[PDB]
């Protein structure tokens, strides 16, 4: 498989490392800067530490353990040399091309003009697109796909959890909060942003912001369309997040132990192993940094009242779990 | 009225500043250190800034704008000279005397052998104590009371919210999470703690921890006994917290606009003004720092799914709002 | 006088507040966004708190306590209507126009094409310009000036300190470090930046970065040209910084007491009162937040070895002290 | 070698992990808590991640990858069973026994009454003690030593650096600052502390604090006695620190490149390899997290003004580099 990455940022760089480790042929990276900057950011990661490979930069390329990866600095995805380079899958991780096509550009440009076979959009699309969450609607992948969204980090945490709860107990409806690490969409100090909350100094506050992630479960689990909604609180941690899901279940005599038992068992099945995890250790968000699961249920936190009213907490490394899924998905598309 | 403060910490010092500004006669402070240290901590507050008063220290006292306050350093409260000093109300804000008595003392030592007329415990009691949340069960205050708890900051945020929702719509059940500033009960870096989550570096992680604050709503709103529970997430901000309440209401056609409507109305009443606030500004936690309200509904976040299943978010400065309540309560007691 | 602000950022908004309080006629603000965003950022400051004034927005204006300030969104400073509006002084605080002229624009555009009388550049110029540091070279202010740099925050801390030490003891040479709050020039998480140090997650690390602030002392104190250099360390605080100055003095038997005595005396002189402060309180960076001085000597930190080898530490709020100087300077120009 | 650790904290646990990897027999840990808490802290580290070994707790013991280690909970070190357990070297890392003896115990209790053969004090002694900095005064180690201090993390950074500079160029005098991670000696929010600056919320400020680390260089390099002094600034990072050394050298025509060349060359010698490191990458503090060097010169930062007046910066993980030296020292003592 020949991979290209468009947007060598937090997701782009984690995807790179995970894919490189698997022996995938990463042919080219496109961003808006020079090879020296990209090589330096790849080598030294504030969140995850020092990359253990030999990293160099050259004219038009970075070199990783002797493997040379082409660097492009092309703002307009229509202009990318993907056919020339024989690109099988483009990872679209710039954050700025979440419509199919546009005046400034769109994710379908990678396939329709630039000549790549396939594109994975690393964010929910603003329009209609095949959306996959691994462990949830894997079956929806076929060989003829040209464009797929891997949804959001939060949907990837929430959808597997909701799938198991719905299949076991039935969800009538649910509301959620993600208490969520800050990201590069936010601001270091107060500065203009179209979202007036995200305008605010990110390491100084708990910052409410809207999320479509709970509604988006309906795209991958149609039975739950219209049944889930929620909100997000951006807090001052650099990575690591937690979904806090409050559900009304159809099983009106459901207990804490029954909920934890089905979640534990589900995490051990071949369909969800490595995707849904379960723990009973009293951990904190730092403990999940670099964890490849989409969703790790904190069993100690499960809380149940009468009549199927329940709260489930599930951890995820919003960068690393999600990036592993993007690579998992790339390999399945081929 | 003569006030003494036992434990001149985050709560003790805020209570001091609020009471002093009202002209209350603050007779003495007891802690475990010298007057120079207490004067310095009073003068320079990392969270709220420099105290705009002349602060002096001397042998056995501090002086604030020419008013002398005695400093005591007695670890066992049974030994405190409250009768001799004529103390009407002792504020018990050490964090270590949350039982009535023990082989190392308790909050009743203040009103039994030490001889103060009354004690406010600035935390829920580990045993049973008369518990008051202003704006909610003011009627329970009578001149015969000796010992009262002002409950927790979180209960002070939640209970007024619950009161209004219950009176307007009826509350079937609800679950909550507080996304909560770190406190001095936590650890700067990983260090032993009886709570293995609170053992962890407080500025580095989202840290789940149990809370009795939702169940405690039942102490002050007896109709809601058994109907609420929840959890806490401690996050890296030094003050400012938010209650995220997910509630099943009895009014099945309730809308978000209706919910915001009754909360906004309640905020303007004489019973709840100064206690329950309401905003529709897209604020963040740093904006509620130093706000004296117990509970500030974030109107933009209100959300209803189907059939009375609703989500409501409310801000509180866990130090400052709560400390104002402690002073308000002391004044009501006499 | 009629003031305009170009770039309503950290400096721009603080300059606004300080100027407004002085009754200065702030005619217009230019930035890159709408009035609602600008009003919201003025009202709610993560660093400094809630602006206690009635702040409103309308089409092409914000209103503060009933006073209307025009809002413009014009990227090219050549196109600004300063002549039409009668602007006496423009504050150039976008950070992107530090050359007099350029293809994209420069600070002189405000006067030569846009028709304002005078411009203050809120940063060192990349070219030759009149550079003023109040308390250091005030006499260089003449009524015919069209363009002036107020230098940097760090030069404003360092220059008055160097002036006093040089006048009293003589500086042979000096090296310095500023331990400095992060700024909007930095990144919330690792992201491309022309400076590979400033590319890194700003709240996560100590970040060395170059500074010309010590060389720049030579612009306002010619006797110290070529005599000072230094470096910066950006650290995870949102404002508040400290100069750490290590100097070789000409007085070879100079003592800590003598150094502190001249600094304390200088801080009480008409020339430097409100510019250079001196303290002997054991404070930390939070305590200088919102302080209007350019430089506050930490007297307890003064350290002297043999032969005039001395170390002096001086605090500054890099936003607020500097912003106060910008407004002082505006008033001196007219 | 039989090792015991007294004080299983940040240093004690890092020492444990390093020693464990080397096959050192860790016989016993003493602290003030139970085995579950110590096992939990060992397994989950907020700073360094999840420990990749099976960790279990039982009565009076923990087990690490099948190796059993005794857990003791004895406050007074004179009562420790070191003779009975055959302890060769005790690591004294509680932070509360920095005097040889007192009415509450001291470091010599380990070797006098408790009956260990040797004790390493992981801090400068408050009284006189044989002090070793590896890479500097190794020759001072002999078989007759009963009690030694490994000095401080800052002395371990500064001393190897000063050694090379003095050998190559001669040091006349020097002054330094360490910009330094917070530690458990500090406070999460403002709280009493005998050091009024260390009393202040650790993650909210730059906090000046005194240090004997530069003067202590004279203990391990007698030619530099009385020639160095310095101060510390505690800043909001959990680990990772940097020494900023301003030094007057004897070679008056020395250049930045010359300084860097001797430092680079010294870092490759058998005496200093693994102790003194050298880089020319534009790194930040997060990048030295988990680095085992005592001192890593930041070559890009090296600066020379005139006449041998120079500035050198060197990184250190104050926890991990120092803890590696402690283990190195333990092995050299036997
Ligand atoms: N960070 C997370 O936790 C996370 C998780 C899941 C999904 N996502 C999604 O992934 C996407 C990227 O997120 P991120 O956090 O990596 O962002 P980021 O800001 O760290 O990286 C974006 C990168 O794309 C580059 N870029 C911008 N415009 C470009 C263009 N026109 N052409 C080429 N390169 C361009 C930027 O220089 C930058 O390197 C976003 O859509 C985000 O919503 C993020
Ligand atoms: N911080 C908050 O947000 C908050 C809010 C509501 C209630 N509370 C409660 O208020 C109490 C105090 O909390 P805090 O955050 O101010 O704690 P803190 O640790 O900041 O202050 C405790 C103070 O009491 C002193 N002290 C300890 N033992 C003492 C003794 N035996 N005699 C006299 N003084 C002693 C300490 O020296 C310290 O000054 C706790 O019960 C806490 O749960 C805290
Ligand atoms: N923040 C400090 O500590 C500090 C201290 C002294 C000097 N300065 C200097 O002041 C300047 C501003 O710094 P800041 O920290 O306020 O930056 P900031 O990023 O907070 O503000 C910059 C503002 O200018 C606006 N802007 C950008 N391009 C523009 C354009 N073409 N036209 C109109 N507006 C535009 C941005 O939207 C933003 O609102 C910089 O030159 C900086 O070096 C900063
Ligand atoms: N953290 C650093 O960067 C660093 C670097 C070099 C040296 N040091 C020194 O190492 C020592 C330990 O520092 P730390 O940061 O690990 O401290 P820490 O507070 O993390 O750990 C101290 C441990 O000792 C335990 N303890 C306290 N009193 C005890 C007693 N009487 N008996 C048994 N155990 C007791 C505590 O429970 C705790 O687990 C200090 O002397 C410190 O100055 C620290």
């Amino acid at each position: 498989m020949k991979l290209a990455i468009n947007g060598f940022g937090r997701i782009g760089r984690n995807v790179f490392k995970i894919a490189f480790e698997r022996g995938i042929d990463i042919v080219a990276i496109n961003d808006l800067t020079d090879p020296k900057t990209l090589a330096h950011l790849l080598k030294y990661d504030s969140t995850f530490g020092v990359y253990n490979k030999k990293v160099e930069s050259r004219d038009g390329a970075i070199v990783v353990d002797g493997r040379e990866i082409k660097i492009i600095a092309e703002r307009d995805p229509k202009n990318l040399p993907w056919a020339k380079l024989g690109i099988d899958v483009v990872i679209e991780s710039t954050g700025v091309f979440s419509s199919a096509t546009s005046d400034k550009g769109g994710y379908l440009d990678h396939v329709n003009h630039a000549g790549a076979k396939k594109v994975i959009l690393t964010v929910p699309a603003k329009d209609e697109i095949k959306t996959i969450v691994l462990g949830v609607n894997d079956h929806d992948i076929n060989s003829d796909l040209k464009a797929v969204s891997n949804a959001s980090c939060t949907t990837n945490c929430l959808a597997p959890l909701a799938k198991v709860l719905h299949e076991s107990f039935g969800i009538e409806q649910g509301l959620m909060t993600t208490v969520h690490a800050y990201t590069n969409d936010q601001r270091i100090l107060d500065l203009p942003h179209s979202d007036l909350r995200r305008a605010r100094a990110a390491a100084l506050s708990i910052i409410p912001t809207s999320t479509g992630a709970a509604k988006a479960v309906g795209l991958v689990l149609p039975e739950l369309k219209g049944k889930l909604n929620g909100t997000s609180m951006r807090v001052p941690v650099p990575t690591g997040s937690i979904v806090d899901l409050t559900v009304q279940l159809k099983k009106k005599d459901v207990t804490k132990e029954e909920i934890n038992s089905v979640l534990r068992k589900a995490s051990e099945t071949p369909e969800l192993k490595g995707i849904l995890g379960y723990t009973e250790d009293p951990i904190v968000s730092s403990d999940i940094k670099g964890n490849s699961h989409s969703s790790i249920v904190d069993g100690l936190e499960t809380m149940v009242l009468e009549n199927g009213f329940a709260k489930i907490l599930s951890w995820y490394d919003n960068e690393f779990g999600y990036s592993t899924r993007v690579v998992d998905l790339a390999q399945k598309l081929v």
